[PDB]
């Protein structure tokens, strides 16, 4: 009868350009289903270099011009990140190495940490990747993170 206010936060070293994408769009999907007043997702860098680094003017105007709607700033997670949120996943990259050891330094921490995988679909694709370069190459990443919120809001819905 009553629902509940589920939270997510993904996480993953640069939170700019190829990263960033997962997360405005775990937005646009729980904002296009009365989904948005249950849920309290937000964005994790992990680091201290990119705190505050909006997006890069290349995936800015992409996410900001198909409708992903980006009002968060990266910054850098924090214990009330972790213990706050209960789904705290990562693009993979570092198979859970300080996310997965971060919560044991958490004053508290009840994120449950873990990487995107097989939700929806039925194949091990992980991006066990460092990057992609920058050209030739970067639409396809922003739209591999369309299910990366969504296809993950199925498992938590």
């Amino acid at each position: 009868a009553e629902q509940v206010t589920k939270s997510v936060l993904f996480v993953c070293l640069g939170n700019i350009c190829r990263s960033p994408i997962a997360e405005a769009v775990f937005r646009k999907l729980v904002t296009d289903q009365n989904i948005s007043d249950n849920w309290v997702i937000d964005s994790g860098a992990v680091s201290d270099w990119n705190v505050g680094r909006s997006p890069d003017p290349r995936a800015v105007s992409c996410l900001r011009n198909h409708g992903i709607n980006t009002a968060h700033k990266a910054r850098q997670v924090t214990k009330e990140d972790f213990v706050t949120f209960d789904y705290i996943l990562c693009m993979d990259e570092s198979n859970l190495r300080d996310l997965n050891r971060k919560s044991n330094q958490v004053k508290n921490c009840r994120a449950k940490i873990e990487l995107l995988g097989s939700y929806d679909p039925q194949k091990q694709l992980i991006i066990e990747d460092p990057y992609y370069g920058n050209d030739a190459d970067f639409e396809t990443v922003y739209q591999q993170c369309v299910r990366c919120c969504r296809a993950f809001l199925e498992k938590v819905r």
